[PDB]
């Protein structure tokens, strides 16, 4: 470890790479890097086992700025660590165009960044699903004589974080499943955008913590208490039943004599008279970018020390291997992110001659299928276990002493569910993470949902209850915007299966997703098994399920999703038997309809064809894309209604009879 | 108060209307009301100060349901206290279409109920600005001598509630605020729909709530100590500094013989043979939705009871206006939601001589101007005041010991802060509370917002950074699919200013929409003032700005919003320069227009023009709506960058170029 000056120096080059950064940018965020380079240091230089290398190294620690507008902290270390993904001129084309170095941290951009933060309370949350991820697969797989899991996941957040409702949320998740190897430092710098903490934030955090079964520390004087920090870590490690917090009093922008200790230095560049005032007050006569010869030399051992770490790892792995080859399999599977071979097949197969059943049910059925021949799937309902149909049958609960387990309970934390989830999906990429609320609550847990999107993390979203078909809870519970909401989001899918095959062919496409993320909006009540219904629609998003007509010139094209696709089919008969031709037309998802060749488009919505309609209990917003200038979309534009689900349809007028009259009127 | 057999009829009959209006239905919640008919008794018949025949009296108690399922309980409760909203009928209504008896708790279709909860969280955080408002409107207008605001803030939440984000934001601020005269009921049942709450509910609440700030009791026996709730509510109202949490112990489902103390209980109808056990074994021999006479004459007491409060009251508010005439006018404008005369002429007129401003700034304009003429303007940011530009000028903040000061600080409390605004909105009908946060994150607070819309609530969304516009921040802070993601949404305003006049006209709308919120989309960066924006425009949401066209025959058609309208203005010239007609609209609202006739809508997009271009900064889905499918939508349908905003624009091709592109490909 530094010592007295070399240390004085390697925490003032973290300084001044996030300041100097910061100024060539003029934009960007000094004061958090400024306070929290001496835990950084700690962190990355002392405590953190990682090969700078290799940033995929399976049983490397986990780091997360859940603070993510002080990234130039993190850029400045893993620079310093020798990260290939953050060379010196990474660090000059800060917050530029296609840089490495984006303003706030991106996985997808900077191998050795974990996940996506910016969005204050997500890295937290994130943090408790790395360390989730991390228990389960040690209890899984770790045998008396071999500890192939064993790794801690460290976080950085603020006081930003800390008022986060997504925060609190899964630190009461964190505490319950005794995460002893979560270790958060909260930077305790009574500094917000606004101001003085006290205009807005005076509850006692520590005492939160620990009423939500966390360890707490406070380590005084973060700004030069190194060996209290060190020791605050150790302290950390020995408690291994419950996640540890350790509050670290820093100064935000410490060092700057004219900033520091102010919202000045929170989220803009120090400005040349500041920087010259900062680089005398702290004694750094340095250029730009400068990395002293002995902070050089330091930092340099983490390239062969990291290289010798995995070394002993991957050997410990071969070992493994040798005495427990079905259970390395199992874990390579999750490691690597190779599906075993074969694993389609397990998905259900289904008929017209099959009984009806709630899409609902159906998941349950795929989940459950898709647990034996997918290692790495794990996940569960905000407290709707029994209503959203999650359970794993043949597996017991996720918790503390019961971590091998592949059901995950959240409670009533839907936002915090989403992130937990984006950890796990972030772990390693053979991880399958499902997640389930009524569909009209993802408007709780949107910020995260949005960030798998962006993250590319393949989180299998289980949305149940998806309309006006769920009935008598009434409007606050039922969905009107919620499919459109998400077709517009980039990188995520919106999945609406009418039936058996349909919810089969969602599943297959979501867990082939591993780097978007899948919503399936899936019903409350029963629906038939529709002929036509397939897999291989389900993977084109827009499908043909019923055609009378000649030269793909139907009299009328009717198109629907989820429970409104046996409407349309009902629609269709009566007309076909008045001598009309109707194709039926599936768009279980437009995101992957759009993803088609023109040929097949014209296949399915000729040009020539002007009689078009769309029936979906919904907005109507977008559906003039396919039903085109002259076709009209049957759906709902206002709130729902607290009745039986039957007559919420009759008064909306999601019928038949809706679309035989708008065919009557082209 | 009742005593003996006579109390045990009152809290029995409240737990059988609930039973009963059930099992009618086949649908909804019976175990929490069985569990809580003691509270509730005690809080509705000894407590809490209202009058039945007018549940609009400005200083009633006020009482929120935040397990808004358990609704039978309030329905129950209102009933029997003489509210005109719930007669026997509407309980045999229960759950039924259009019913005043709605399956979760809705102030829109039942007078008497305050706000709309069912989403889990809201009401608690609802009851946190109810409490707000009244000590608000007490610090402000009371005297030494006339205490005329005085009225508690009553709240039951269940395990649900105290999981969810939200609730902790609402309470730290609450602790925060020393809300004394806000007293919340915890349901501790330990139970939710996954049953048992040591399934992922373990933390200890209520030493998490005295970490908040909050005064804690503990009610061990909430079944039958009656003795012990009263004593409980007594010493809550007696400590005035801070909140008051009051943990009851309840047995859901108390009375149920086969059925208490469990997840069985929570969620559906006793069944017939349960519901004659529950008779059997509570000694409840009277028919279906009856009330015994003696339980009948005790509660019609409220009638005479509740007039006469209502009456002492008014006498005090008349001795109020002698005394202090222009205070008391300026309270009663609050209270009777009656905007002063003339508040429309004190916002900002803009002329080709004003110089260019981001709509953040203007928006900064408006609000203070407002506050001038608008008594019940009141709000903030969530840690953004000097960069959403949320500031009232004139005005201090709100705090314990400030609360007369209207610049509310949420601190990082998105979701808190937008439900803190419903209830804020909901408590009187000439409150106009506004909050703010850069536009991405309504994304953390959309449960809140959607919840605006449906019940009616008229809050400002006050949502700067609305785009790639922002620049360095990257994809975690820029806005694709939000604004078409509330254009989706039922009964919400979503306001895109382009300049100074549009700026005046979207406050103009949302201070005149009471019932309806409005969302307003400002730009972080400089915008110039049009030619041709209006006031009077932005009432008509889609209305010209620009026309050298004849016969209602433009060549070309090109509609813009907010950032993007200038870009549409400057394409305009360049073509009309080529002899081209080039009519250019302003979409600052897409709901507002939709309002319009026929008439109207042809005389801006009529049916003959298909050259139609449309630039927006954000999802292309929905504008095909007004461009049609030979028409072309310039626009950004997936992720940002971090990059200068202006090197966005061009790589993203929201250009002058790309509208001239299109015009030529007609
Ligand atoms: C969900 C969310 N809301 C708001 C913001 C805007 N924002 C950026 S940092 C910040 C707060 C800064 O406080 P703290 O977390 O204490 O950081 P410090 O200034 O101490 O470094 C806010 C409000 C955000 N990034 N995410
Ligand atoms: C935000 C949100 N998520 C999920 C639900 C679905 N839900 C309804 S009640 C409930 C929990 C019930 O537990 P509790 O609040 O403890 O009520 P109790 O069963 O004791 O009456 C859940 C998850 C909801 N209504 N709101
Ligand atoms: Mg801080
Ligand atoms: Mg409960």
């Amino acid at each position: 470890a530094a010592t007295g000056e070399l240390l004085e120096k390697s925490v003032n080059t973290i300084r001044f790479l996030a300041i100097d950064a910061v100024e060539k940018a003029n934009s960007g965020h000094p004061g958090l890097p400024m306070g929290c380079a001496p835990m950084g240091h700690v962190l990355y230089d002392e405590v953190m086992r990682y090969n700078p290398k290799n940033p995929y190294w399976f049983n490397r620690d986990r780091f997360v700025l859940s603070a993510g507008h002080g990234c130039m902290l993190q850029y400045a270390l893993l620079h310093l660590a020798g990260y290939d993904s953050v060379k010196e001129e990474d660090l000059k084309q800060f917050r530029q165009w296609g840089s490495r170095t984006p303003g706030h941290p991106e996985n997808f951009e900077t191998p050795g960044v974990e996940v996506t933060t910016g969005p204050l309370g997500q890295g937290i949350a994130n943090a408790v699903g790395l360390a989730l991820a991390e228990k389960h697969l040690a209890a899984r797989f770790n045998k008396p004589d071999s500890e192939i899991v064993d790794h801690y996941t460290y976080v950085i957040l603020g006081d930003g974080c800390q008022m986060e409702g997504i925060a609190n949320e899964a630190c009461s998740l964190a505490g319950h499943w005794g995460l002893g190897k979560l270790i958060a430092f909260y930077d305790d710098n009574h500094i917000s955008i606004d101001g003085d903490t006290e205009i807005a934030f005076t509850e006692d955090v520590s005492t939160r913590f620990e009423a939500l079964g966390w360890h707490t520390i406070w380590v005084k004087n973060g700004n030069t208490g190194y060996d209290d920090i060190r020791a605050a870590i150790k302290e950390a490690k020995a408690v291994t039943d419950k996640p540890t917090l350790i509050k670290v009093t820093t100064t935000i922008g410490f060092g700057s004599p004219n900033k520091a200790n102010s919202y000045s230095v929170h989220g803009s560049a120090l400005g040349a008279k500041e920087v010259e005032a900062t680089r005398q007050n702290l004694g750094w006569p340095y250029d730009t970018f400068f990395v002293p010869e002995d902070v050089k030399s330091h930092w340099s051992r983490h390239t062969p020390e990291g290289a010798a770490l995995e070394a002993d790892w991957n050997a410990k792995f071969a070992e493994y291997e040798k005495k427990y080859a079905d259970d390395a399999a199992t874990l390579k599977s999750i490691i690597t992110g190779e599906l075993p071979t074969g694993w389609v097949d397990a998905l259900p197969k289904y008929t017209p001659e099959s009984p009806g059943d709630a899409t609902r049910n159906l998941s349950q059925q795929c989940l459950n299928a898709l647990a034996n021949v997918v290692p790495g799937l794990i996940g569960g309902s905000a407290d709707l276990a029994s209503s959203n149909m999650t359970l794993l049958k043949m597996f017991g609960d996720f918790q503390k002493d019961t971590a091998e387990e592949r059901n995950v309970r959240f409670g009533v934390r839907e936002h915090g569910m989403g992130a937990i989830c984006n950890g796990i999906a972030l772990h390693s990429p053979g991880f399958v993470p499902y997640c389930a609320t009524f569909f009209v609550f993802t408007d709780y847990m949107r910020g995260a949902m949005r960030i798998s999107a962006l993250s590319e993390a393949g989180v299998i979203y289980v949305m149940t209850h998806d309309s006006i078909g769920l009935g008598e809870d009434g409007p606050t519970h039922q969905p009107i915007e919620h499919l459109v909401s998400f077709r517009a989001m980039p990188n995520i899918l919106m999945l609406r299966p009418a039936d058996g095959n349909e919810t089969a062919g969602a599943y297959k496409v979501a867990v082939l997703n591993r780097k978007r993320p899948s919503i399936l909006a899936l019903s409350r009540q029963k629906l038939p098994h529709l002929p036509g219904t397939s897999i291989e629609g389900v993977e084109k998003g827009g499908y043909t399920i019923s055609d009378n007509s000649t030269g793909n010139k139907p009299d009328l094209i009717v198109m629907g999703t989820g429970s409104e696709l046996e409407i349309a089919a009902k629609a269709a008969d009566e007309l076909r038997k008045e001598g009309k031709t109707v194709r039926v037309v599936s768009f279980v998802s437009w995101e992957l309809f759009d993803e088609q060749s023109d040929e097949y488009k014209e296949s399915v919505l000729p040009a020539a064809v002007t009689a078009r309609i769309s029936i979906e209990a919904g907005s109507t917003l977008g559906w003039q894309k396919y039903v085109g200038a002259q076709g009209k979309a049957i759906g709902i534009d206002k709130f729902g209604a607290s009745a039986p689900a039957g007559t919420i349809y009759k008064e909306y007028g999601i019928t038949v009879e809706s679309i035989i009259a708008a065919a009557k009127s082209f």
